[PDB]
């Protein structure tokens, strides 16, 4: 309203200056908040329009990490201090995710050779997964995500069948590594790559994997 | 069924016989059948082909490609539901989504789900239980298959005013059910808000609360997790309280405290009236 | 169509909300339509429901390609001027890039993508560079209208394994002298409405019939 | 201090994170350019990305997009670069001003058509504009360039336009149009660009502007 009299201090319409206003889009720097702030009312159709923003402003991978993962990780905060509910947690990484899902078949899938994406056996967090299948197929790699939570036995019969030529894990939580037996991740594919905020190196060289730090790199990795 | 002359089917589509004659040659279409009259005679789809045929030449095709794409075998209606689960098993997301694609245009949205979505998931939990896939196998084809669903979801409408909460019991990790309850809900005007699976009860509660939502439905497929819920556990999650599933049947509904519906059309009338 | 609204809710009525939240069939019409009367909102909504309906390639072959034919008609016709082709063909462009920019661009030996000298109609070429892209390919879409001279260049330069050429229009590929695309690059490819095998045997590209057989092609 | 300050506010892969984090705006423009110049899309799309995060919408524009343009120009022009690279440098940042410009708002009531001369097919400056008017609340249509006067004066009509904006980078196309052409395009027409000048405007018929900024205001009062 102050910019509203501001505009008509300067010899601007009051039809104009109402009309101005309300055309006004959203700031970048706002869009976190907003997207938070819209989906916690269940305003599904504000939020998707404030992500399409993002995209547009940050561009694909851009909008992930400056867009999706800040929500994410505060509706993770905002639960563990019990400012938030779980069925608030659960709306916004159900949407987050289908928006994720949308940018995943929005990408080229290659032939040849598939690699296959998924989470160790335990894990339910399947996003930072799918983080990993994108930047993959963004480069040109035949990612095949297979959703969360793959027993190991099951994992290495598809990989063998498919002629996989690797096999790539997100570990969000510790503790489903630490409940595998020594090398439980060494024949699941020819190369075996292993990150997410539950992994690192010292964990994945008894698992018999490799450890990758960011999804940058395990895109050169592969090609 | 030869009716027409080559003299006549020039002039009905407009193309010379020599062109017709060198499409038959070079293309393999059209095929005149020879009469015992010694004549050669063409069908009456023969003439709509090939006015159709002309179009796709005046939109800018080649004879050759024109011919090629009205020729051209599409797979079957039966064979999608097989060939589906076949590119899926693969690991051939193109050729699976090119299925789905054509399943949808055929049989519609709600179509496609009852006669592709709904027999391939119930085909993958079958196959899985004999032992005849993996559960990488059916990792893969649930995930495709839901990104389907999510994207028909995404189609529908959303309308505003309070909305339906729709997730799935604490303890059930099935949620493609829920996602369809979300659908039929949405395709009717109801604004049915989608939470995902597994939500426990006094959350589930406080988000309904807060939202103001006009009822919560619960989709499960297992029975077991509805087995371990106290009687009327599910009584005031909200106004109306709606259970459908599998694993969901009137006697369990009964004893939670929840409203019970056997098929998801009915489930939109008692909402919408 | 506002009276046959208020019939259909009356319908329900007798067994608003509901109404307020189109087929498939009529999202052509209507992004049409649509562009007609300057509604860009509206345009922009239409075709991103026909792409998750149809998919990223189904919403080109259904309602990009359909729309512009139908503006190309309706202008020779006299129905439409020239500015609203153009306002039809930049939405549609931008739609266009999007989906190139929002499909993968893979490392490695480019394949450029572009229209012979004269070529001012892109959106062929865009398709081209984009069904390479969703197949793995790193198609580097230049724009319309490269000189043969420079195209050679950019392409020896960057070690390009192909070069891709779109012709809507026949007459600026016969403006060419014999041989003229033989050495653009290791594998030089003629496409669209204007090319035929003929014309390419002679300028010494091989013709591509259609875009699945160009992914095909490059492995 | 400051650096060191800020840093702080930015435990191993933290220190690669933060101190990777700066990049100098000055050496932007550059590395944008040779990232097209070598095929690098990626590269590219990064460093822009990089840029608008710190210069904004308006800053990227004035400060990364403009000049690298103008400089793919004077590369050009002095042999050193082709014609195939230069097409592909004004693609990419098309589609970067493409995305600024669908970013922006597209409010309601009655728009304002924003093309080129008949012949004139440098259409960047255009959008620009567009995006300018869009930024300030004016329904700014971007039609593309080269349009008939003719077909241009009839969408205004019947789209009850209330103005048409002219980009001219080239001079010569608007030096081969008659006297008055722009005069009835629509209430209000608007010439400005590289290619235009205040007396070739007033010949046409069209209103003169020097700058964007001053072209929202004409329209928004
Ligand atoms: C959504 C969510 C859930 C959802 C999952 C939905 C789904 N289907 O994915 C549900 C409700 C199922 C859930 C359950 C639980 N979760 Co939870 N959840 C989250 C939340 C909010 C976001 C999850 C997510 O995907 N975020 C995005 C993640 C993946 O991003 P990121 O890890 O930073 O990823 C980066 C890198 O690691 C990289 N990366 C990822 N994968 C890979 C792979 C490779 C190869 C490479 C190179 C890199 C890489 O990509 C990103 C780049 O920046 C997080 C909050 C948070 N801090 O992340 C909590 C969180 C992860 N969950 C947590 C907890 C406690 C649980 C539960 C135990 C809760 C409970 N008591 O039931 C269960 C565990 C179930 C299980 N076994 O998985 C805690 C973890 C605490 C801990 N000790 O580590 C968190 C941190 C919340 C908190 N603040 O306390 N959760
Ligand atoms: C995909 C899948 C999974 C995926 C789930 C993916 C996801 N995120 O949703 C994963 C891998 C997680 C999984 C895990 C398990 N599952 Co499972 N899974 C399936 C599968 C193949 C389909 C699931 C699905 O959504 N199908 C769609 C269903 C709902 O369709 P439908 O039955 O025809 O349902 C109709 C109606 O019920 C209606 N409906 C559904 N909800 C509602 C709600 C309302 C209100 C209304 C009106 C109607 C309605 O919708 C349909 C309309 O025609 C089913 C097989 C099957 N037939 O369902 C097995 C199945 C359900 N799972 C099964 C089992 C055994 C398990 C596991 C215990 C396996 C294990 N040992 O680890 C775990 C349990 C996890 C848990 N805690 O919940 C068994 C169930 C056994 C039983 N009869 O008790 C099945 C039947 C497989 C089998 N043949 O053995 N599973
Ligand atoms: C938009 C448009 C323009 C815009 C272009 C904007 C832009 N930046 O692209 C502008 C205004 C520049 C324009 C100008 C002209 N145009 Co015009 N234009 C059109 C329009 C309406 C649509 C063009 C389009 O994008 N089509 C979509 C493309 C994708 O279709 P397609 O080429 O058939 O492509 C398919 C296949 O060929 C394949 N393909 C294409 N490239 C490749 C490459 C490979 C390798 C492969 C395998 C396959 C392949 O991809 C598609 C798959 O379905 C068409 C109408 C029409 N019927 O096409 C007229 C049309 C093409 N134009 C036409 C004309 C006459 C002109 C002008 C001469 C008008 C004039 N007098 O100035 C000028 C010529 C400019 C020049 N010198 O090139 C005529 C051409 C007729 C002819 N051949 O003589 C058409 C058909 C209009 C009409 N008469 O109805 N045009
Ligand atoms: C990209 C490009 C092209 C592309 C255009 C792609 C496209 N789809 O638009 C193509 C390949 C088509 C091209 C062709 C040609 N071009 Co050229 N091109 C350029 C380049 C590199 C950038 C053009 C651009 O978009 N600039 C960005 C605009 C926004 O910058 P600006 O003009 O300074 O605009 C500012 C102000 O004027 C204001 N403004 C602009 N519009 C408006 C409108 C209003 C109302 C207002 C208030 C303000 C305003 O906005 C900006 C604010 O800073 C320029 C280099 C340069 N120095 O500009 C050469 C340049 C413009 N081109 C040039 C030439 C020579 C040509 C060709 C003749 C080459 C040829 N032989 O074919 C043809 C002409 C085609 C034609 N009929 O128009 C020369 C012009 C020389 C001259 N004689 O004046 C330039 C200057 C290059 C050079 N240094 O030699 N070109
Ligand atoms: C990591 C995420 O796990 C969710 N979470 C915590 N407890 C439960 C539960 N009982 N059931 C389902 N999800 C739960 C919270 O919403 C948190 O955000
Ligand atoms: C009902 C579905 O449950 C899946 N399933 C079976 N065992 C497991 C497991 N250990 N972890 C995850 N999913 C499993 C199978 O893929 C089956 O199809
Ligand atoms: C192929 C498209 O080219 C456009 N078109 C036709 N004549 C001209 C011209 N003189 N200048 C610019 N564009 C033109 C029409 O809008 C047609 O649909
Ligand atoms: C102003 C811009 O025009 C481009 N340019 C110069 N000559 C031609 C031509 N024959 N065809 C296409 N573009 C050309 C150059 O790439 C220059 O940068």
């Amino acid at each position: 309203l102050k910019t509203i009299k501001r505009w008509l201090e300067e010899g601007a319409t009051p039809k104009a200056a109402i009309r101005r206003y309300l055309a006004q889009e959203v700031r970048p720097e706002d869009l976190g908040t907003g997207l938070l702030e819209a989906l916690l009312r269940g305003d599904l159709a504000g939020a998707e329009a404030l992500f399409r923003r993002g995209l547009r402003f940050w561009g694909p991978e851009g909008v992930l990490e400056h867009l999706l993962l800040p929500v994410l990780r505060e509706v993770g905060e905002a639960w563990h201090r019990g400012e938030i509910g779980v069925a608030e947690e659960h709306l916004a990484s159900t949407f987050l995710r289908a928006r994720l899902q949308e940018l995943l078949d929005l990408a080229g899938f290659p032939p040849g050779p598939p690699v296959l994406v998924t989470t160790p056996p335990g894990e339910r967090h399947e996003i930072g997964a799918m983080l990993a299948a994108y930047h993959l197929r963004r480069k040109g790699v035949p990612a095949l995500y297979l959703g969360p939570d793959t027993p190991l036995p099951d994992l290495r019969a598809l990989a063998r069948r498919l002629g996989a030529g690797a096999v790539v894990l997100s570990a969000v939580l510790s503790e489903p590594l630490r409940a595998l037996p020594d090398g439980a991740l060494k024949d699941l594919a020819p190369r075996v790559f292993l990150g997410g905020q539950g992994a690192g190196p010292e964990e994945a060289r008894r698992l018999g994997a490799e450890y990758m730090e960011d999804l940058k790199g395990l895109a050169e990795a592969l090609w």
